[PDB]
């Protein structure tokens, strides 16, 4: 049972969640309605500003795609304008790159290779064994994909080496030359988080165990902002009205979490302490405070 949707399906089904999610009633002050709102200018870059300059039918746009929230939520949003711009279905896998690591979590490596079978990707990764940089990873890429022009990258603008950057902007020097494309800057961990849950679509499941970024295995701990103490203020739900009311499936589109790979259980469990999910934390800030102290 590995749920498979055909590309097409795929998309018609982002597209309907996300117009739900637009759909829903909230006051002006609100994440949801900020949410809304970033989805609006997100969806405006893409069919816009992006579809009508590269096609993302022969080649000429791949996604990367690393399996956290930030792609995750953005593939969401690629899919749905996907169905709107050509609908509102003339290929069976979308081009995707994942930029593999030597030091990934096992179970973030599975979410990518579940949800590239579940959204139909014709996944590329590069080789988690060669000691390479990413522009490397992303040159051989390139001599593979000599056709694409413009590449989808899931980063906001709080993320790091994000301040400076623009929804369509040219590779750096030592890049092989592509178009950035960028429809996510503007998002605020709230908002993915708020889009993600409403979803009701499969996550990597290392965020319900209280991770809020997943950097390497070495260096990566669940947030210490959420560690469950009787001495601490509780902390306190954003998103209950969103996964009490999330999107519903049909017979087409049903979806299930899947648990963590057993080695992450184990790292997990030997810290003998137990956390909030990570959508409990909503300050920008401190979104990779879960770090091992370097000098
Ligand atoms: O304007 C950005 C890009 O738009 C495309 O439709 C053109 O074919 C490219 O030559 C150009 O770089
Ligand atoms: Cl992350």
């Amino acid at each position: 049972g590995a749920m498979v949707m055909r590309l097409g399906d795929a998309a018609e089904l982002c597209y309907n969640l996300t117009s739900s999610y637009l759909q829903i009633a909230a006051e002006s002050d609100s994440i949801i309605a900020q949410t809304q709102r970033a989805i609006n200018t997100t969806k405006s870059i893409l069919i816009n500003e992006t579809f009508p300059k590269w096609s993302p039918l022969n080649g000429e746009i791949s996604f990367s795609y690393n399996g956290g929230k930030d792609c995750q939520v953005l593939l969401l949003l690629y899919l749905s304008c996907l169905w709107e711009y050509y609908i509102v279905f003339p290929l069976t896998k979308l081009p995707t790159v994942f930029i593999d690591h030597d030091d990934t979590f096992k179970t973030l490596e599975n979410f990518i290779e579940e949800t590239s079978l579940r959204y139909s990707l014709s996944l590329y990764e590069s080789d988690r064994d060669k000691c390479e940089t990413m522009a490397e990873a992303f040159e051989t890429f390139l001599q593979v994909f000599p056709e694409t022009k413009a590449i989808v990258i899931g980063i906001r603008h709080t993320d790091p080496f994000g301040e400076h950057l623009k929804p369509i902007q040219k590779t750096a020097a030592n890049w092989p030359d592509f178009y950035r494309l960028q429809p996510l800057l503007h998002w605020n961990l709230a908002n993915i988080w708020s889009f993600l849950l409403y979803s009701n679509e499969p996550i990597c499941e290392l965020y319900r165990y209280g991770f809020t970024s997943l950097g390497n295995v070495e260096e990566t701990l669940p947030n210490p902002h959420l560690r469950k103490d009787k001495n601490s203020t509780p902390l306190k739900l954003n998103f209950e009205w969103e996964i009490e009311n999330r999107y519903k499936h049909n017979e087409v589109t049903k979806a299930e979490p899947i648990p963590i790979a057993d080695e992450d259980l184990v790292k997990i469990e030997n810290l003998h302490e137990d956390y909030y999910p990570g959508w409990y934390l909503v300050d920008d800030k401190l979104e990779r405070a879960g770090r091992i102290k370097k000098k």
